[PDB]
């Protein structure tokens, strides 16, 4: 049970620099309506879009590889990865790096389904019990195996000695119930190399069946600048949960010694589930409901960085997702903005473009 602090490794931040970028592919009737074609219509775009800007890898099922691999350009790579959902952010492997065996690893954490047999989100998780060490594996990367449950939609940071969490989600008894803060915290400063750490009370409003991860909630921007899902409206249920988390970030200072300045990203008016996307659901008895009239959890603070490209979300709120659109730019100066048009569709199961990648840092050399 080595840590990856005493080889030498840490996480470094989105914003680094990537060899590519590892997306899965949606299948489930339970979670996708339609056969999930109008998500892996969505999916197959991310994938594009992110090519772009740098190499994709995208994984599918035994059954579904043909499908991905006659929907996506031959630049895409389509590998044969069997998964229980498509939610690569979680269930990929964190990637960490060493400044001086290769230069690159990665930590494989256990995972539950956002909870486990009584509050995760499906009952069978078997096949994304290996996607981490798949992964690693298909790259010759070393694997830091880890037997406490986490999710890298769980935690950012600003490759500079902040890690960015969420108490819902971390300190959840449907996490790693028998673990402190400061147990949980240890571990993540020796396997994230993190020194410092940034607790906001709970995750964005209508995550609460993955129990609120922090990248629909907060991230950073840049050092010493995190993006803070936001709204004006008193009577919406976020509002008391923007405005917590602004108080707690404007009084946080990160590791380097900077004061926190917090950016505000206006959520899109609210979303709702609706009886022609619930009726497409195939309800067989092995994931949670999926019922019209639903806060579907949206934020436009679920992105994805790429080498000088951001993916975001276009939710439909044609006034939102402009302004969102207008603060991302103001933002990456040095990043061309793209946006998705139909992220609700990916978010109607609870998640979106962030939630569905995972980033491979460049080898330092
Ligand atoms: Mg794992």
């Amino acid at each position: 049970r080595e840590s990856p602090a005493e080889h030498g490794y840490y996480m470094p931040a989105e914003w680094d620099s990537h060899a590519q970028t590892w997306i899965g592919w949606p299948e489930r009737q339970d979670n996708w309506r339609h056969n999930a074609l109008p998500a892996q219509r969505v999916f197959a775009g991310v994938a594009k879009a992110i090519s772009k800007f740098e190499p994709v890898t995208v994984c599918a099922s035994p059954a579904q590889w043909e499908n991905a691999r006659k929907q996506l350009p031959e630049d895409i790579r389509v590998v044969e990865m069997s998964m229980n959902d498509s939610w690569f952010r979680d269930s990929g492997p964190t990637f960490i790096v060493r400044k001086r065996n290769r230069n690159i690893a990665g930590i494989d954490w256990n995972f539950n389904a956002w909870g486990g047999a009584n509050d995760g989100c499906y009952n069978d998780w078997s096949h994304d019990l290996l996607v981490s060490r798949k992964i690693l594996a298909l790259e010759r990367i070393p694997r830091f195996q880890h037997s406490m449950i986490l999710e890298g939609g769980s935690i950012h940071v600003d490759g500079e000695g902040t890690c960015l969490v969420t108490e819902e989600c971390l300190l959840n008894k449907n996490r790693n119930p028998h673990m402190s803060k400061e147990q949980i915290e240890e571990e993540l400063k020796k396997y994230l190399g993190v020194q410092s750490f940034i607790w906001l009370p709970r995750g964005l409003y209508g995550d609460e069946d993955t129990n609120g991860h922090i990248d629909n909630m907060c991230c950073f921007a840049r050092p010493g600048v995190v993006l803070l899902s936001w709204t004006d409206d008193e009577t919406d249920p976020q509002y008391e949960r923007s405005v917590e988390a602004l108080s707690v970030l404007s009084n946080s200072i990160d590791a380097r010694g900077r004061k926190i300045q917090v950016i505000k990203l206006y959520i899109p008016e609210p979303l709702y589930m609706t009886e022609e996307e619930s009726s497409g659901i195939t309800q067989d008895g092995e994931a949670i409901p999926r019922l019209a009239g639903t806060r579907l959890a949206a934020s436009y603070v679920n992105f994805y960085i790429a080498n000088g490209g951001i993916i975001a979300p276009q939710f439909g709120d044609p006034i939102r997702d402009k302004e969102a659109i207008r603060v991302l730019s103001d933002t990456f100066p040095h990043h061309s903005v793209v946006g998705i048009e139909n992220a609700r569709e990916i978010v109607l199961a609870g998640g979106n473009i962030h939630c569905i990648t995972q980033q491979q840092p460049a080898e330092p050399t």
